[PDB]
């Protein structure tokens, strides 16, 4: 589909990730309250960062929804302008904020696992390697997307037949796909902890 529809799809995917992310945050808090005070070992810092990034991602979603509506109206009118490149900026910032949240949830799961399970049995050793692999992939994808965003905001041909906007859309799609997998990995880890604690 056209770039504006692809951006709609990606925004919807970010919203869906956010719902599940939020469930994971609450799941971790539920587990933590059973087994830890929450007043040592980084947990108050964690609560703060989670709170901030949750606010930030919702604000980014709002900004992206406003731009998406504008872009869809302009498309139906046969215009279109710098709104597509701005929307890639918006979606990249949302992806970055969700990556912070994902990494915070990984930290929380690791603290709980270290407390209430031992070592690498039960699938945990390979979980750790895959978390590190997918986190690695995502950081690479984000950096490339940041570099492409700068290129698109400086170059002249993005809306005149150049490749930069199509390239960037693929970068953002691959980033979200990797983050979908990372979230499935954190869900697995939470479920293992629930089986032990709840």
């Amino acid at each position: 589909s056209g770039i504006v529809q692809q951006q709609n799809n990606l925004l919807r995917a970010i919203e869906a990730q956010q719902h599940l992310l939020q469930l994971t945050v609450w799941g971790i808090k539920q587990l933590q309250a059973r087994i830890l005070s929450g007043g040592s070992g980084g947990w108050m810092e964690w609560d703060r960062e989670i709170n901030n990034y949750t606010s930030l991602i919702h604000s980014l979603i709002e900004e992206s929804q406003n731009q998406q509506e504008k872009n869809e109206q302009e498309l139906l009118g046969g215009s279109g302008g710098s709104g597509i490149v701005q929307q890639q900026n918006n979606l990249l910032r949302a992806i970055e904020a969700q990556q912070h949240l994902l990494q915070l949830t990984v930290w929380g799961i690791k603290q709980l696992q270290a407390r209430i399970l031992s070592g690498g049995s039960g699938g945990w050793m390979e979980w750790d390697r895959e978390i590190n692999n997918y986190t690695s992939l995502i950081h690479s994808l984000i950096e490339e997307s940041q570099n492409q965003q700068e290129k698109n905001e400086q170059e002249l041909l993005g809306g005149s037949g150049g490749s930069g906007i199509v390239q960037q859309q693929n970068n953002l799609l691959r980033a979200i796909e990797a983050q979908q997998h990372l979230l499935q990995l954190t869900v697995w880890g939470i479920k293992q902890l629930q089986a032990r604690i709840l």
